């Protein structure tokens, strides 16, 4: 499935529930949208996973379907001022200058060689300061956003990596690859 889609479409398949998919060009045009705490009204720009999506006040959270498909939900006031980013990518320089790419195209510049492709960020969305780092190890907890198993969470059990051509395994009994496998919960820290 896409792992991103325009504000305007998400907007409309949520109001279609309600019937009034009619009035998302309306709601967006008047000023009532916002992504991550700013208003947008570009029925083009792009939202994917965990971006938190207000619409005429009231919080949701971009999420995925069993089906894979992008989704909102709603969500709490209290934890609408958080997001959750997935580091994605990483440039690494001398001295420990490491940009951090996460996966909703921020970036981040920091010098803690210790944090990997996969670690999960926990940001503050009113000011995107980073709160805590959510390990991508056994013991911790995950959602799964592709693949067969998405849309369902689980504790890690064990990861397996190799050289050339990979597996995280879950308690519950499953496991994906790493791509698929986004960080939600620690000893110290959950979204939920």
């Amino acid at each position: 499935k896409d792992q991103s889609v325009t504000l305007l479409s998400i907007i409309r398949d949520y109001l279609k529930l309600s019937d009034k998919e009619r009035e998302a060009a309306r709601i967006l045009a008047n000023g009532l949208v916002k992504v991550d705490g700013k208003t947008v009204r570009e029925k083009k720009f792009a939202v994917g996973f965990m971006d938190v999506i207000e619409i005429n006040g009231e919080s949701y959270r971009v999420v995925y379907n069993d089906q894979g498909a992008l989704v909102l939900m709603k969500e709490t006031k209290e934890r609408a001022s958080m997001k959750l980013l997935k580091v994605r990518s990483k440039v690494i320089a001398p001295g420990n200058r490491i940009q951090l790419g996460t996966h909703d195209g921020r970036t981040f510049i920091t010098d803690d060689k210790s944090i990997k492709v996969g670690d999960v960020l926990a940001v503050s969305v009113p000011d995107m300061k980073i709160s805590e780092i959510i390990k991508m190890q056994p013991g911790n907890k995950a959602y799964i956003t592709a693949g067969s198993h998405v849309n369902q969470t689980g504790t890690i059990s064990k990861i397996e990596a190799k050289e050339g051509s990979n597996l995280v395994h879950f308690q519950e009994g499953f496991s994906t690859i790493k791509d698929h496998v986004f960080m939600i919960g620690s000893s110290k820290f959950s979204f939920v």
